[PDB]
């Protein structure tokens, strides 16, 4: 959670932090998985990240995403109180719960 | 006062942010120079800071340096009400106003 120090000659110092570029395509309703595509699909993470702590992050985005037209999903039948603690699941494109350039989202496990 | 971002291959991404050691050897008073010498002289500061700026960061460090210890600078004749709003002057060894290797902190200008 902290950058790595790498000095150099003449005293100078650069602080180097690393990332990785992931987009969630979401999985958890089909009615809104494209304005959750659009609003919250972008992430940069570090690369020590585990995917467990990776969920939460994409936890409140979409929560924080959603609560201002909470109003407009209680129709569609979706209650944000029962999305705000529900589980989130991650996996790259074979299915591993390990980060990769493209994921999904889903409150499901990846199947088999 | 922001890092730079450098994106490779695989969507990896680095986040750079470059400083400079700077260590200070400071003229303001000939008795108690040794202890800020050894408390509050070593500084890492971006390589875009500006020196009036980085007098400021010195400043508050020197002051915060000496604070809890202010009821011994009374008998020394140190006022640190006085100190705490002085003029701070920075300059490298040959005595120009740009950030270096070593510096020299004191309350008057680099004579010449
Ligand atoms: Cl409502
Ligand atoms: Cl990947
Ligand atoms: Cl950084
Ligand atoms: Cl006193
Ligand atoms: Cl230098």
């Amino acid at each position: 959670g902290a950058p790595t120090k790498v000095t150099f000659g003449d005293d100078t110092v650069i602080e180097v932090q690393g990332y990785k570029s992931v987009n969630i395509t979401f999985e958890l309703d089909e009615r809104i998985d494209k304005v959750l595509n659009e609003k919250c699909s972008a992430y940069t993470v570090e690369l020590g990240t585990e995917v467990n702590e990776f969920a939460c992050v994409v936890a409140d985005a979409v929560i924080k995403t959603l609560q201002p037209v909470s109003e407009l999903l209680t129709p569609l039948g979706i209650d944000l109180d029962e999305w705000s603690m529900a589980t989130y699941y991650l996996f790259d494109e074979s299915g591993e719960f390990k980060l990769a350039s493209h994921m999904y989202c889903s409150f499901y496990p990846p199947d088999e």
